[PDB]
């Protein structure tokens, strides 16, 4: 039975890393031939899900092509953000919530996407269409992807689907999704142990708006303050980056996961457009971005129509 | 609040009947929604039309002016779609192609399936939704999957267009291969057809790799008709190959009984042909046996041989 890799973006986070897992079982239970891997290093909100589950981190993989032929992408679909051979195997399916772009195939394929708050919640319909009973642990970590990109069901891109399925989820997992919700979200912003490499890189995602060649990286935090004191070490990797990939754009989203408000630093040729975007006044190339917690939502659509 | 829902450039039986089927169920779940075609109807519509008592879609040029937001249904590249795509927001799509050209600002609703056609998905979407299919919607979803299946020959048929359309044929009230042959032989009919309609009726544009081409595909139940109008074929397609700087035109003479292809090729990358298909060119064509889908035996294996 031919085998096939399932994985989320590069730079994994919650949900690229669970549904990867929780898909590959779907896939096995239904007597089919598939392995859950990564694209780069699990950070610590990730952790404390594969920790509390008992789960372990899924194979880490450069490449795809020296091992399949056919893949599945979860959790995205731009060829920028996915595996870097990506062009040398077969996109069989997609499971995505976000927007398409650079994305193409020679063949029809199975392209799911819902404009729902994470892959996980897409993932929980899927079971169900397919009558396999979703076990204890990979609820949890289900459930742990929807807390993740809701921020505990307080982002604007949360949705009754979302809600719904985090429901059902806790009850299969044994867990109380507020208490263990809360936990495993201040796993993620325990930026202690953390360099700024690490910082930039942990939750980062390139795009192309228009002409224009950005990435923006999300960091979680109970305190922007801990963060913005690090700002001039965190200039230095960011404009290192910025030169490295000819970014037009490099925009660190600080989000504070208690008041749901961002600290934007922006660093490139294009930083103004954060101002036009937001409406904001960038002073010592930060601004503070309210209500601001989504990058699909509330950064990518205004950014687009401010850099074109 | 209200929202259009096309297919493509050129309408064929799906993006007709999927248009209209889809704008149904949006409007049975109370939102609001019309149908609209981009171009001319084709005989195999035009019967499954008439047959089932329902008007052809509102012909439109573009969208911006009426709505904000748009849906899909049987195709995503922005070249086959309304003029203006780039001026509204696509909502959902809903589709069974490969995706090119095609990009969001937002996340959206994109279901593709790797089926005969739309309305084998619209079908599982009125379940989904549980609400009933009429009579006469059961008729145009059914003309839909015969036309892409070519009465369940095509190697894109799977079993569950075979189940929905023997699900919708019931619900419609015919017989699957007496209406089948019967709709099918209406877009078999070549006679009062110009060379021009020929070539337009059912063509699709694509970028494979860097090239830019055209394939376009007409329903026969005899090769040899088509075959000996080549020469005004030829300088129909030949036109259109430089007002459109194509790499390739290709036109597809399908058989329907025999299951079988006659390609006429024409452009700078002809010869691109011969090896997607293993076949030679003799007076620009071939006779390519067992090929009968365009985006499953022929856009895949030309997009290799182009590269």
């Amino acid at each position: 039975m031919e085998k096939i890799l399932i994985f989320g973006h590069q730079n994994p986070d919650t949900d690229t890393i669970c549904s990867a897992i929780a898909y590959a079982d779907l896939k096995n239970k239904l007597g089919f031939n598939a392995e859950p891997v990564r694209l780069g290093q699990v950070n610590g909100e990730t952790q404390y899900a594969l920790d509390y589950f008992k789960q372990e981190s899924p194979r880490l993989v450069e490449t795809a092509a020296n091992e399949v032929n056919g893949v599945i992408l979860v959790d995205h679909n731009e060829r920028q953000q996915s595996i870097k051979d990506i062009e040398e195997v077969q996109v069989l399916e997609v499971i995505d919530h976000h927007r398409i772009a650079n994305f193409e195939t020679a063949e029809p394929l199975y392209y799911r996407a819902e404009p729902v708050g994470c892959t996980a919640t897409i993932l929980n319909k899927m079971y169900k269409e397919n009558n396999v009973k979703i076990e204890k642990e990979i609820a949890g970590l289900m459930l742990s992807a929807i807390i993740s990109d809701s921020l505990l069901f307080k982002s604007p891109t949360c949705t009754d689907q979302d809600v719904a399925a985090a429901k059902e989820l806790a009850e299969i997992a044994g867990v109380d999704a507020e208490e263990y919700g809360l936990n495993m979200l201040k796993a993620g912003a325990d930026l202690s142990k953390k360099t700024v490499e690490e910082l930039i890189s942990l939750d980062a995602k390139e795009f192309t708006l228009g002409s224009k060649k950005v990435e923006i990286a999300q960091v979680n935090t109970v305190d922007i303050e801990d963060v913005k004191k690090r700002q001039a070490e965190l200039e230095a990797v960011i404009s290192k980056v910025v030169a490295e990939k000819n970014l037009d754009l490099f925009l660190l989203v600080i989000t504070d996961i208690l008041e749901n408000d961002s600290l934007a630093l922006a660093i490139g040729n294009e930083a103004a457009k954060v101002e036009k975007a937001f409406n904001v006044t960038l002073e010592n190339n930060t601004a503070l971005l309210k209500g601001v917690v989504s990058r699909k939502k509330q950064v990518v659509p205004v950014l687009t129509d401010a850099m074109a």
